């Protein structure tokens, strides 16, 4: 396995602007290669903030997504989220549930690479 950093940003269901979702995510991400696979790998803050998440490429198809570690102390949490070389933007589904503020919603975005997720090596 071989990894390299990768900036993104999450941006607002029909526009460029920088969504909230951008803020609960660790900045940069990873690239990982391992075994003729990639992954993107990226730590949600608040972990138990983040009731359903589901991520789909350009084509609609969902990408899977798996637990690399769960952090119940800092509340935060590493999953991988099955990319190819040359991804440029996921579209993301989630439901927020912040029960401090009476707060409980559905939401899409999209989360867009700064660059084609490359070839690594
Ligand atoms: C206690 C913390 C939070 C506060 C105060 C908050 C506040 C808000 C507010 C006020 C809006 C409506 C749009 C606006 O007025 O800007 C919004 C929408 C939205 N929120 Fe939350 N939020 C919180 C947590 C989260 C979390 C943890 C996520 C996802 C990880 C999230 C994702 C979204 C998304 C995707 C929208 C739709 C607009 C967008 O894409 O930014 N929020 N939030």
């Amino acid at each position: 396995a071989t990894s390299q950093p990768i900036n993104f940003q999450v941006q607002k269901d029909g526009s460029s602007e920088k969504s909230h979702m951008d803020d609960y995510m660790q900045h940069p991400g990873k690239v990982i290669k391992q075994n003729n696979k990639y992954y993107f790998q990226t730590v949600l803050n608040n972990a138990s903030f983040w009731k359903e998440y589901k991520f789909y490429n350009a084509n609609n198809q969902e990408l899977a997504t798996t637990v690399v570690n769960d952090n119940k102390k800092a509340d935060t949490r590493t999953i991988n989220v099955a990319v190819e070389p040359g991804y440029k933007s996921l579209t993301t589904k989630v439901h927020i549930v912040v029960p401090q503020i009476n707060y409980n919603h559905r939401y899409t975005t999209h989360l867009e690479f700064e660059k084609a997720i490359p070839t690594l090596a």
